[PDB]
C-alpha cells in the first residue's frame, strides 16, 4: 500500500541478527575524538555511546548520526543507561573529571574510584564477556579499580597506559634526527605522568646493537642532552591542556590503535597497564605499563625487557609509589 | 632457557581463539584477485585459500604470506580440502573451467556444475551457517546448482550477478558525460552475459524524474546513440579476455565490494542474483539478477523497479532461456 | 662528532624541497573537525594551521603534533599570519562567529563580512592560485563575499553549500526504507539554511523514472508525511547546536568530501554554493548552490537540473532572498 | 541540443589541467601487482602504464579502466611509447626477462641492460624530473645502468633493493615469536639475491640494546638455529617462483610501500640500493642496498650501521661480486 510495502521486498525469515560492537562511556573530548576516529576506520559495524549527560550526547550522538554518509558503520546507538552496551566486543571507559592547569597529577583519582565504582561494573553485567581499555586517568590505579571492581582476567581488562607517551616520545625524538616516529623506536614505561623511565637502553633508528642510540651515545641520561626528550616528553603532557585546556586528540588516535590491534587480531606488541605483580622485583598487584602483545582475547603474553640497574630501580619505584596508593576501597 | 621462553611472557589461561574468516575455492587469476584485494582492505582476519591445484596454490599462499608486513590481517592459511575452511563467515566459489575467445557463453556450464557437485557441498558441511557468494559463472545457474546442491536458505547463496556489468556500465555511461560512475547511475539486470537488459527506465546523474536520461531523451533505447553503452557493456566482457586472456581485477574489485557490504553490515543495496521465482511473472525457480540489500545476514529485502512493458518483457525473457537451461542434474 | 653527525647521512645537492598544502583558518570545533579528518586520510603531506587566537592554536597544533605517529602527513605547521599559508592548494575558511541557540540564521552576517574583509585576501596574497572552500556560514553571502573580496575565478571560490544539507537529508530519507544514504538519492538546494527547496523531482532508490520516489509517490510535498523529511532537515540544523552547543563533526566529513574529490581529481559531482549569476531565472551575482562537478581545478562544470515549476519558483525565491541581503559593504 | 549540450554546464575558462601522475613500463604479473595495489590506495590520480606487448596491455589496461567505480584515481592511460608518460612524478621500470626454475641469479643481466639501453632513457626524455624506482632484478647492477644511462642524481634513481627481503625476513622472524613483523625489526642488505648479509647486530622486538636479539643470543649466526631466518630468507626467493612460476605480490607491495614514502614525504627510512660508491670500505661505484631516507625529493640521507667486523666483511664482499660485473657496456 505504501511506499516502503511498494518499493522494497522483504525476504522472508531471517530480517534481523546482531554481533561485534564498540561502546564509549562519556563523550568528555576525549570519549568523543577516540570516537569519530574508530569512526575515520572500520573497526566497528555498531558503536553504541554511553554518557549520564543526557543533553550533549542525543546531540553529539546525533551529529554523527547525520553524519552516517561517509561512515563505514551504519549503526551508531546512545544510550543514558548500559542497557545500550549489550553485546560489546570493546568498551572504554572515558568518565570521570578531567585535567586542570596545575590540578592534574593522580589528584583526580579518589574522585575518580566513586566515577568507577558506579559506572564501570554494570556496564559489564550487560556485556559479560566485553574486553575493556581504561583511558581516564589514573588508568594506572583505575586499571586497577575496575580490574578489582569487575573482577575478569587482566587481558581484557587494560589501559591507555603509555602508548600515548612512548609515541609522543617517539615523535620528539624523531623531531631531531629527521626521521619518523614510526621509523625511530624507543619506550618509555613505568607510570603515565611524571614518574616515566623511558628505557634508553633500548632505542634504535635501524636495529638493536645495529642502530641502538647508545653505541653513539651523546649518552642519553647520564648526560649530553636526550634526557630533555624525556623531560619534554612528561612536561609535554601538561603544556598541551595549558593551552587548549584539555587532551584529546592523540589520546583517541592512541586508544583506536589499541582497538585496531585487539579487534583485527594483530598482536602487535604495546606498552599498556597490567600486573607487573611480580615482575622485575614488583611483588604487589601494582598495575603499571609494560610492553604487551595485543589480539582479539586481550593481553596474550608480556614483554620482559632489560632494564639497566636502575631502569629497573626507577620503574621498582614507579610500582610502589603507585602502591600504597592503592591501599584502596572508598574508606 | 630459550630466547622464547626468554623474550616472551605467557599471560596464562586464554592464550588461544578464534571467530570470523573468509575463504576463497580457487586461486584461478580471479579467484585470485579477489583475494589480493580483501586485503588491500580490512575485511578479514583469517582468510583461507581452499584449492585442489595443491602446487600453485602453496607457492601463491606463500607468496601473501612473505607479504605479511602490510596486510592487517595476521593469519592467512590454505588448504588441499575444505577442513581448511572451518567456521568461515563467507566463502567466494571461484572454481570450474575459466574462459575461451569465442567459447564464453554459457558453455562452461555442465562442465561447471560438475565442479560444483564436488566443490561446494562439502566446504558447507565445514562452515555450516556460512555465506556464499558464487563468482564461477554461470553465476546465475550456479547460483541456482549451488542453492540447491547446498540447501541453505538464497540470503546466504547469492550471486557476483551484474554488479559487475552495471559498474562496466556505470564506466562507459560516465566516459560520456565526464562524470564520475559513482555520480552516473543506471542498472543493467536480467542475465549476466548477453541477455543483459540494462534499465534505462531509471537512469540518473542527479535524481529519478530529476536527472533521469529519459527527460532530454536523445532516446536510450529506441535511437540515437546510447544503446551502444549496453551493446559496448556486453560485447565489453568479451574483448577484455580476447586480449590479456581471462577476466581478473574487475571481477575481483566487485565481489569484495559485495563481501564489503555484507561484513561491515552496510545494507547497501546491489545488484546480485537470487531467486526471481515469482516476480514480474517469473514463476519458476529461474535465478537471475536484481537489485537487493545486503547485510551480514545475507539478502535482506529485494527492490522491485519499475521495468517498462518490455523492460518487464527481456526479463520475463531472460528468465526463461535462463530456465529450460536449468532442466538439470548430471543426467 | 655528534649522533646526527655519526648516525645520518646527508645525501648531497637536494636536501630541501615543497609542494601540495592544505591550510584551515580557525580552529574552531568546526575548523578543527575539519581538520584532524583531513588527517585521517592522505590528502595532504602539509596542513598549515592559520588562527588568531594564538594561544589555543599552539595547544590544538601541538596536540596533532604529538600525534605524528599515525599520520601519513609528515608537516604540520602553524601561523598567527598568513604568511604560514605559502603555497597552499586549498585553504579552508573557518574563523567568524560561531552558532547560538536561536540566533543562527544570517544574522552571523553583517559580523562576518568583517571577519572576512580581514581574514581572507591577505591569505590569498600568499596562496594566488590557491583554491577556497568557506565553511563559515552565510557560506552562500560570505562564498559571495570573499569572491569579490578576493577576485578570483569562482571554480577557485567555492561554498559547503548543502552538500551537508543534502547528505543530512540522505539520512533520514534513508532512516525509513531501512537502506543507505549512500544507496537513496535526493539533492536539496536553494539556500543553506531555511530556505531549503529539497528537489524531490529527482529522488531514487534505484533509478530515474526507474526507482524515482515520484512514480509511487505518498506524495513527496502535495501531503503524505516526507515534507517532514525536509523540514526534519532544515530544523535538524538547528536541534544539534541547541545540544552539544554547536556545530561540529557532519561539517567536517562534508569539506574533506569536498577536498577529496577536489585534490584527487574525482570529478565527482557536488551540491556547492556557486553563481547563478544567470540560471534558471537568477540574473544578479546571488550565489546559492547547485549540483556542480569538482576536480583539481575548481568548479569545472554546472549540472541544470530540472525543477518543477515551483521547485524553480522557489529556487528562484531563494536567490532573492539571499539577493537584496548582498547591497553591501561595511556601509 | 544534446544530452550532453543539455545536462551539463561548461563553467567557461579553465576546463583542463593537469600535475602529479604515477607510470610503470610494463605489466608482467609484476609490473601489474604492483599496478592494483598503487590503486588500492590513493597514491596517484593519473597512472599511465607503458608496455611494448601492445596486445595484453589494452587489455589489462581496460580491464582496469572497466575497474572505475571503485578506485580514487580518475585517469588511467595507456601508451605503446613513452610520450605516454608526459610529467610522470614516479616512473616504475619493471620489464625486461622474468625469472625460470634454476635460472634466477643475475643472469637476466646481459639480458636486461639491453632491455634498458632501449626502455629507460627516452622514458625520462619525456619526464625529465621523474623519479624512478627499479624493480627488474639486477636491480642492483640495474639501478647501476639506469643510473649511468639516464644520469641524473642518484636520489632520483633508486631501486626495490632489499626491502624486500628485509620484509620477507621480518616475516619468518616474526613467525617464531609469535609477534608481527611490524613489531620485530632487523635489517638484510648488501645484494637482493644470494649475498644477502642480514644485520643480527640489530634486531630488535622491543628496542636496541633494549631487546636486541643479541643479549640473550640463543647465537644469530655462531649458531643455534636462526641462520636459518637467512636461509630461508634467500631460498625463500627462490621457492616461490618454483611453484607459482613467478614472484608477483609481495613485490608489488614492497614497491608501493616506496612509492607511498616517497609520495607522501613520509621521510621513513627504508633498505633501497644506491651507490655506496666510498662507504665502510667500498669505493667503486657500486650500488648494492643501504637503510637511506625517502621523501618527495629521492634518497635524503643515507643510514650507516654498525656492521660488526665481517658483517661489513660480507658486505665488503657482495660490493665487489656486484662489482667487476660492472666493467660493463654491451661490448
Amino acid at each position: 500500500s505504501t511506499v516502503k510495502e511498494q518499493l522494497i521486498q522483504n525476504l522472508v525469515p531471517e530480517d534481523k541478527l546482531s554481533r561485534c560492537k564498540i561502546t564509549v562511556v562519556g563523550v568528555g573530548d576525549v570519549g568523543m575524538a577516540c570516537a569519530i576516529s574508530i569512526l575515520l576506520k572500520g573497526l566497528a559495524d555498531e558503536l553504541a555511546l554511553v554518557d549520564a549527560d543526557t543533553d550533549k550526547l542525543r546531540g553529539e550522538a546525533l551529529d554523527l548520526q547525520h553524519g552516517s554518509l561517509f561512515l563505514s558503520t551504519p549503526k551508531i546507538v546512545f544510550g543514558k543507561d548500559y542497557n545500550v552496551s549489550a553485546n560489546s566486543k570493546l568498551v572504554i571507559i572515558t568518565a570521570g573529571a578531567r585535567m586542570v592547569s596545575g590540578q592534574t597529577r593522580l589528584d583526580l583519582l579518589q574522585r575518580n574510584v566513586a566515577i568507577m565504582k558506579a559506572i564501570v561494573p554494570g556496564v559489564i553485567q550487560n556485556s559479560p564477556d566485553c574486553k575493556i581499555i581504561v583511558v581516564t586517568n589514573p588508568v594506572d590505579i583505575l586499571t586497577y579499580v575496575v580490574w578489582k571492581i569487575s573482577g575478569f582476567p587482566v587481558g581484557r581488562v587494560i589501559g591507555s597506559g603509555c602508548n600515548l607517551d612512548s609515541a609522543r616520545f617517539r615523535y620528539l625524538i624523531g623531531e631531531k634526527l629527521g626521521v619518523n616516529p614510526t621509523s625511530c623506536h624507543g619506550w618509555v614505561l613505568g607510570e603515565h605522568g611524571d614518574s616515566s623511565v623511558p628505557i634508553w637502553s633500548g632505542v634504535n633508528v635501524a636495529g638493536v646493537t645495529l642502530k641502538s642510540l647508545n653505541p653513539a651515545i651523546g649518552t642519553d641520561k647520564n648526560k649530553q642532552h636526550w634526557k630533555n626528550v624525556h623531560k619534554q616528553v612528561v612536561e609535554g603532557g601538561y603544556e598541551v591542556l595549558d593551552m587548549k585546556g584539555y587532551t584529546s586528540w592523540a589520546i583517541g588516535l592512541s586508544v583506536t590503535d589499541l582497538a585496531r590491534s585487539i579487534l583485527k587480531n594483530l598482536k602487535r606488541v604495546h606498552p599498556v597497564t597490567t600486573l607487573v605483580k611480580g615482575f622485575h622485583g614488583i611483588k604487589e598487584e601494582v598495575f603499571l605499563s609494560i610492553p604487551c602483545v595485543l589480539g582479539e582475547s586481550g593481553i596474550t603474553d608480556f614483554v620482559k625487557v632489560n632494564m639497566t640497574a636502575e631502569e629497573e630501580g626507577l620503574l621498582k619505584k614507579s610500582a610502589d609509589t603507585l602502591w600504597n596508593m592503592q591501599k584502596n576501597l572508598e574508606l
